[PDB]
């Protein structure tokens, strides 16, 4: 889409919209499961698949001691505290209680696709990815014990190794793991795997769409969970993100220090919207994720985690026009501590410039062609690429689209250093003013 | 055993007991080795043997050349700063000395398993996991050299890929972490090789049995250092994990943002207790880990290491009771952000419900049982499946145990708003009555 | 070099010196190709080709998949915010302009490794790492048309399977990392090919010096950018740190709270230097790495990121000497939390013992050597392998090198504790300076 962004001069910070977002809100669980064989002079040939069925054991074995417990595992502060794995380790659970694995067992006899609805209501869909008890009871069986122990052939010592290889990645991960693995690897699902997993999900077709489209970040948002070897069978709950919040605008929030600039050091005031991070709109609310890096952007695409989320008024987003707006008290920070930075954005770059810090924006073959004067500034991608400030160099971003630039007097100035309140992290406007009013008090 | 909970009603906080420690106090150093070979018309399979010998050399040197340097790698901010394998380090030191790797090489000459003291008096449990100079100058260096270069089998060239593989991906994990792996791969040390390593350990038969029942957490607290390549030896130390605390009391302090409910906005305080964490008794005080997610939760077990934590009095507990009491001085921040968000506990849920947001408890099955009003409240996992406060829905932990909600005026309503000192992060009871009493004074 | 190391007992903190700087200052961006193949009775040897050749084309299909959107990915809140493979993307999206695959293609037809200037004047190195269309049209295509189906040998059915398992291996990684890897695995660039990269990289002699005698570090510090599949090229970029600092000195600041200790309890104030971790001269000025962390010690050569740094003026490192100083304004948080803990620094231990806390040093064979008395203290590494500070051991580094304890009276004694300003955080010197005044000014 159009990616747009504006800079607010008068709170150095940028806003970037024109994204559409795609939010995990809830989960899903699906149990994977692998069919495993219960068995018990040598040649070169039957020596290697003796070898490849020692592995096969050792990975069991090792799965089995794995699971003797339960399986487990700037305004950041404000975020409350989830379990992300509560509801796979609950359906985990539920598996290993009398008859249900044979449940599943029963279910997918004829077929490796198949949905399950287990003893606590829950219909889960399960998926059996690989049949290691057909290859093992055929094939290798009838050749450790009619000609014990050789009627053998080099490819079938290759094809073990192979149908195997799969079962020892998995345990490789788990073993260091844990039990537990994020994201989810091609050896806990393949690709075809999970997009057939994700077809016959009972989700909507746009959901089905964006996920099919975005596989890679689905494996990223996603939890394979080691739950149970019991009756031949091998089951890992695989636990899959539902996005319940499609296409609503999101946009991102930048800011940086505002300082002023007098000549002696010292003596300057500084204050920074702590309020950055990513915005979304979402039931009538505004969801608001301050550490944007939890967020995943494909294109104009967002990918956010609720649980990393604060439930804001709407009324947020007048921080961005008015910060001094009477319907949301933004939140600021105020300091004394006028060092030097650039925030790269979307679309360009805030320049936050203080003391004696060179900071310049270039062209690739033209050079420096801004120099920033002491303030908080901004610069477009268009025409830039890069940024420099002190001895520290930024690439900006070359995406297409327009910025903008908002004039305004930088608010800081509407302060008197003389009673402004600093050292203030998690602070507000109306705050600042209340501590302002009783030093003027007190004076 | 026993998982209880007991929810603070007064103080927004929760508490869960009935959980065992096992705390890594120490680190014990082995030094894992594979034995090397010192090696300088073509046929299919030789050339496949010759590609796989290149793969060999290649490893080797990519070791080499990586060891042309020294080997390195609420309230958390009040930790202090370890080195984790500086112990490593130093033993890796020891096997550079002259002499040293040779007393390592004649040790296990007609043994894998021997323990080695260094010159420096450490005592070394020393470990060859692979032998890949007998493999080298048997089976493949008589068919390079005797009939150059083919009487060559398919069987081999399959084996020697086999045992050349460890190495490889050995290799490959040192390549991508500087020399410097954690947690212990299964390639570094395999399950058994591990087991073996734990029983031949100088530790007691509790300490055995508690790491042999949980090597995935044991992998997970241990360092692999690759440390020295000569006279045909690849050595690297793994750095396990001491428990020298094991089967005391902990549990699990969770908390969440405290406020008034007043209906006008900005006009509510907050208060928060910030000591939530894990806690273990631990000869005569109390170790406090503040960043949780540092300890791992296997059911009642519960692994932690003493890097992360402080060392307090044992009447931190008392803040549990009562907030006020006159022997320890409790840890609170305060602010005026009162955001909504929920804590999930081992048993139940923190709810800190305020403004306009729509908080709720549902079942699976039955949807919403309880809406939450305004202020801090909590609910069992008990008929309860998920939490929702504005956008974000909680997953609860649907571990058996029983919770007490312990009924109490909230503490916040003993504050006068007007004296109230918001945006102190790092204080205590003590410290708001000590900056009220000063408001007072000057009013 | 000869590392050396200073503990100021006046503001409990220490400084280690003699370290060389290696700062990444800049990215190079190469194009690293893999040549694809454009292809369509069964006996076991062939039925493994296909077999193999199925995860040929799934492997291509997954990344093709993969494509379908743009790549993306104390005082540290004070950084900057930057964007780290914006320069790789930008070269990326240059590889989607029409004909800019085909000058690769061509660049690379009879040779592997080749210089290509991009259509906006980017001048990139290129190099095809892996012909799997040449392997694929000959030795495969005839067996699997010619003599439809089987013309076959095991060794074939063996170097397919170790040619196709780079692609594997590469597809594995972007899949669980959404197209964007770091560290550069050895798959994405193997060792040769990285070393040979640098030796054709236009850069000094000093440069590829530095990334061939520390390429572990390189590989961390660099990132592989899925990027293009057109016209059976296979391309991503890789992303390559570019050192413009070498050689400077650097030193490491460490800090540990500084408390009174008085014997009535909460009767104590601390004050805690913030301004630790590494330093560097960086032209004129004085890079800074607040989070020490974020930079890799070799030896005695610091690799770090100027993206992670502050640009400060030199008289930062005044602080060490004169934190009352009239040049800079020493940065300082001040608190009551008189916990106590230990800084391990490079050549010994900082140890902030206050309260009832054991704090002690030890040697390996001789047990406790010194016991602290409450106060922030310091002890060498020389005959000291540990120092316990209440129940957490910790190791010190063995490294060599002297250390110099500089004596003088704490600076938390200067203060009165009546109007001591706690609870700052952001604050220095001048700004408790102030408060204080104004506290004596209402008294
Ligand atoms: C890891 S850490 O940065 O050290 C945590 C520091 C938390 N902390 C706070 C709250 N706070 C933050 O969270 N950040 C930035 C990390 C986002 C701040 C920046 C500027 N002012 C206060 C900030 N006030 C404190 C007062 C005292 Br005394 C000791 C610690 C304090």
């Amino acid at each position: 889409q159009n990616i747009t962004e504006e800079f607010y001069q008068s709170t150095c910070s940028a806003v970037s919209k024109g994204y559409l977002s795609a939010l995990r809100t809830g989960w899903y669980t699906s149990v994977i499961t692998i069919e495993l064989s219960n068995i018990k002079g040598t040649d070169a040939k039957v020596k290697l698949i003796k070898q490849e069925l020692d592995k096969y054991k050792n990975a069991v074995t090792e799965l089995q001691l794995l699971m003797q417990s339960t399986p487990a595992t700037f305004l950041g502060f404000l975020l409350g505290v989830g379990s992300a794995i509560a509801s796979g380790v609950a359906v985990c659970k539920v598996l290993h209680l009398e008859g249900e694995v044979n449940k599943i067992k029963s279910a997918l006899l004829s077929t490796n696709k198949a949905v399950v609805s287990l003893s606590n209501g829950v219909s889960v869909l399960t998926f059996k990815v690989l049949d290691l008890k057909n290859y093992i009871d055929k094939q290798l069986l009838p050749i450790l014990n009619k000609q014990s122990c050789s009627i053998s052939n080099i490819e079938t010592v290759i094809e073990f190794q192979q149908k195997n290889n799969r079962l020892l990645e998995i345990t490789r991960e788990f073993s260091v793991n844990a039990g537990v693995t994020t994201p989810v690897s091609t050896y806990m699902l393949t690709n075809s795997e999970l997009l057939s997993l994700i077809n016959d999900m009972p989700i909507t077709n746009d959901q089905k769409k964006l996920m099919s489209n975005n596989v890679q970040i689905v494996r990223q948002q996603s939890y394979s969970i080691m739950c149970i070897i019991k009756e031949e069978v091998l089951a890992y709950v695989v636990q899959l993100p539902l996005y319940g919040v499609i296409d609503t605008p999101c946009w991102k929030l930048h800011t940086s220090p505002l300082c002023t600039t007098n000549t002696k050091e010292g003596s300057n005031i500084c204050l920074t919207r702590t309020d950055r991070g990513w915005y979304c709109d979402n039931a009538g609310s505004v969801s608001f994720f301050p550490q944007a890096e939890t967020c995943k952007v494909q294109s104009n695409r967002v990918f956010c985690d609720t649980m990393n989320s604060l439930t804001l008024p709407s009324e947020v987003n007048l921080c961005n026009v008015d910060i001094f707006n009477p319907k949301y008290d933004c939140k600021i920070m105020t300091s004394k501590t006028d060092v030097s930075s650039s925030v790269i954005t979307s679309l360009g770059a805030i320049v936050s410039c203080y003391g004696k810090t060179k900071c310049t924006a270039s062209n690739k073959n033209r050079g420096i062609i801004k120099t920033f004067s002491n303030g908080c500034d901004y610069v477009s991608n268009k025409g830039v690429d890069t940024v420099s400030v002190g001895n520290t160099l930024y690439y900006v971003n070359k995406q297409e689209g327009k910025s903008l630039y908002v004039k305004g007097e930088p608010i800081i100035n509407f302060y008197d250093p003389l009673v402004f309140p600093s050292d203030e992290f998690d602070a507000s406007i109306s705050q600042v003013n209340e501590k302002i009013n009783q030093s003027l008090a007190f004076i």
